[PDB]
């Protein structure tokens, strides 16, 4: 189960935001995103990384009809991958792992088979000018309720950073440490 900081998200919702310095936003050709979670929800946004580049690039981990999935867009089309079978909303700890290299991507939950997505046609490869990581909710999305831990995004252990009141972190709403 979890290592390090855990946040509980209670009814009504809350959101932790990591905001990169505006003159030092990363653009990446490959990404790794993982998070640990426990919940009984059927619909929730867990994590979303948004860009400031006006190109619309994004990466989102969410639960839909009780199943964990990823949707992302690095410039071409919206790519959606769902782990359609793993039970993830039994209130027990689960880990979801996402990777991307260019336009290709994988998703895996727990010890279930890795899902490998190789989209057809022209694909862009850079996740441009990443501006914010939002955790536990988003504008136009349904807020997470449960516990989140072990958020790793391209090397950043975001929830541990939140736990020490990193200066790039903001926390709002109904969410608290452990
Ligand atoms: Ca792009």
């Amino acid at each position: 189960a979890p290592l390090g900081s855990t946040y509980i998200f209670s009814k009504g919702g809350g959101q932790i935001t990591y905001k990169w310095p505006p003159n030092d936003r990363p653009s990446t050709r490959a990404d790794r995103l993982a998070i640990g979670f426990s919940t009984v929800q059927k619909e929730a946004v867990l994590v979303r990384v948004d860009s400031s580049s006006g190109l619309g690039d994004y990466l989102e981990l969410h639960i839909h009809q009780g199943k964990i999935g990823v949707k992302f867009n690095v410039g071409t089309d919206d790519i959606a991958i769902e782990e359609s079978n793993a039970i993830i909303n039994d209130g027990k700890y689960h880990v979801v792992r996402f990777t991307r290299s260019g336009g290709n991507a994988t998703l895996q939950v727990d010890s279930w088979p890795v899902i490998e997505r190789y989209p057809a046609g022209r694909q862009l490869t850079i996740f441009n000018s990443q501006a914010t990581i939002i955790i536990g909710g988003k504008e136009q999305g349904q807020p997470f309720q449960g516990q989140l831990s072990g958020l790793y995004y391209n090397g950043l252990k975001v929830l541990n950073m939140a736990a020490e009141n990193d200066a790039n972190i903001a926390i709002v709403g109904n969410v608290r440490l452990v």
